[PDB]
């Protein structure tokens, strides 16, 4: 909360000595300090869920103020009940001089500011013998649930891993590595990961020839000492912020390319395969159109152009990954394909293809980048069930469940803002719903894990995609711990759907 300080102030007489008001200006809010109790004030409005709320002031104080050798007093009070407060903030003229930064917390010993019945006054007062003047110059109030889960990846029901996507060298502030919050999560409750940048195409081979594995390396070596294995993401993407330089600018024939793609694949992973812990990989990335029906992708991607317009850099990259490591398992990773469209379809008739002319592959990617009520828990179950019938893994990479998305829910004529208790416990019901459907849809050979795209909310990838949409607002909140790294119903929904309890939106 930042207080106006331009409206809602008022003078205050909390003792005998009458006030004279408050003044306004460009400075902030001024008043006499006249007596004892003589101060400023504003109100809140009730409800208040104030206990262990901060009160934070900027305060510019006279020279006779400074002589009077009078403490300031931060309080507050609720109105109609006006002994009950917080009296137990109190700077002594002994730390005052310039503009001072005075803080009060609201710790009261009955819970009295968590309360329904009146409004609340709050301010500054002089105590003592005071003189001169007062100026405020600012005001800020800075205003829990636990899961009950030990360790998740500890409940999964088959062997299957329980994983999650982290930030590395890509992030200063979220970094694996230098963030001890980051780590402390990890190692609590998954047992996978996922690289979410520094492992794919420009960050692994940023010139031609010369390949940069320090930063991944030192990755890879933190998931071992931690007894954690490694999904590799990812080998092949179209995605122009990622595409190495010489590769989008490629000016020789076809074939050369192809030759090309074939070096950055088996030299990246016969390094990793000697590195000795990575034991999948998503060898081709979201390589199908967003259309209806959906074919390959062609001009917005580099690998169908400089392979002569044509997609069979597909099938080589699988070829290749096979040859290089014959024992790491191979995926193609996609978006979109659990909605059982156009998408679905493309995708199907591309591994029957794949399987009647001998290409490798193991398994495909879910990224499973959901809505809160699309797609449809019958649409999604069919989908993967596609893929089980033609005897090949189904691992979901990616899952997180958007609160607000601008494509689900007519947004913005339905738009949560702020984070209501009834959605959270509607993503709780969501989170149970996709894994149980994973879990019932397919069978123990069959799971390749399951994977979360994030840690907190306070770094989801969703708040810089849909910036736009979203007024540069963060309000996608879509996975499992908050911007705390505190527990959200979202995880004791995950873990239900792993124990086989029912999948409810209740407490
Ligand atoms: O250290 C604590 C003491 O400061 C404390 O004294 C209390 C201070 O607050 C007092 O409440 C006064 C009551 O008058 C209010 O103004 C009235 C608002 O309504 C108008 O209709 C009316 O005309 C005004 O006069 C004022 O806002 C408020 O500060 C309270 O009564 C004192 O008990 O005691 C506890 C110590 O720990
Ligand atoms: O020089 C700096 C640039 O390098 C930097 O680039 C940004 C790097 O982060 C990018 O966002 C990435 C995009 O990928 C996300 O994961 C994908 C989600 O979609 C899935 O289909 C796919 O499989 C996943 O790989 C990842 O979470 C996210 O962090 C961003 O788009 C770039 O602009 O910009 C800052 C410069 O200083």
């Amino acid at each position: 909360i930042e207080v106006d300080m331009a409206n809602g102030w008022r003078g205050n007489a909390s003792g005998s000595t009458s006030h004279s008001g408050i003044t306004y200006s460009a400075d902030g809010v001024t008043f006499a300090a006249l007596g004892d109790g003589v101060g400023a004030v504003f109100d809140i409005a009730r409800p208040t869920t104030l206990e262990d709320a901060v009160i934070a002031m900027v305060v510019n104080v006279s020279a006779e103020f400074k002589a009077s050798e009078a403490n300031l007093q931060i309080f507050a009070q609720l109105k109609e009940d006006w002994s009950k407060g917080e009296w137990d903030c109190l700077a002594a003229s002994s730390e005052l001089t310039t503009d001072l930064t005075l803080t009060c917390t609201i710790d009261e010993d009955d819970d009295k500011f968590n309360q329904t019945a009146r409004d609340v006054q709050v301010g500054i007062q002089a105590k003592g013998t005071p003189a001169g003047t007062i100026t405020i110059k600012s005001v800020t109030i800075t205003l829990a649930y636990s899961a009950n889960v030990d360790h998740l990846r500890d409940l999964a029901p088959s062997d299957f891993p329980i994983g999650v996507a982290v930030s590395n060298t890509d992030s200063a502030t979220y970094n694996l590595l230098t963030n001890s919050r980051e780590q402390a999560v990890v190692k609590k409750h998954f047992n996978h990961l996922t690289a979410g940048n520094i492992m794919k195409m420009s960050y692994m081979q940023p010139t031609e020839g010369n390949f940069n594995f320090t930063n991944a390396d030192a990755f890879v070596d933190w998931a071992t000492e931690n007894n954690m294995t490694v999904h590799g993401h990812a080998l092949v993407w179209h995605s122009d912020y990622q595409v190495p330089n010489f590769m989008k600018n490629w000016a020789g024939s076809a074939e050369d390319f192809l030759a090309a793609l074939d070096t950055h694949i088996t030299t990246i992973v016969d390094h990793y395969e000697a590195k000795g812990n990575l034991v999948s990989w998503d060898v081709v990335n979201a390589a199908i159109d967003d259309n209806s029906p959906a074919n390959f992708r062609t001009t917005d991607s580099a690998f169908y152009v400089k392979s002569g317009n044509s997609s069979v850099y597909i099938e080589r990259a699988f070829q290749t990954a096979r040859a290089a490591d014959p024992a790491v398992i191979l995926y193609y990773n996609d978006y979109n394909i659990e909605q059982n469209n156009a998408k679905t379809t493309k995708m199907v008739d591309m591994v029957k293809d794949f399987q009647a002319r001998s290409i490798p592959i193991d398994g495909v990617g879910f990224q499973m980048h959901v809505c809160m009520n699309y797609p449809s828990i019958a649409n999604i179950s069919a989908a993967m069930k596609k893929v089980v019938d033609l005897g090949l893994l189904v691992k979901i990479t990616e899952l997180d469940v958007a609160v607000n998305q601008p494509h689900c829910d007519a947004y913005p004529a339905n738009k949560i803002n702020p984070l209501t208790e009834a959605a959270q416990l509607a993503q709780k019901k969501r989170y149970c719903d996709v894994v149980k459907a994973y879990l019932d849809t397919v069978p123990v050979n069959q799971r390749g894990g399951i994977s979360v795209w994030g840690t907190t909310d306070a770094n989801t990838w969703l708040d810089g995609l849909y910036r736009e949409q979203f007024e540069d607002e963060k309000i996608s909140w879509p996975l499992l711990f908050d911007n705390n790294y505190n527990d959200k119903p979202a995880l004791r929904g995950f873990a239900d759907a792993l124990i086989g309890t029912q999948c409810t939106n209740t407490h």
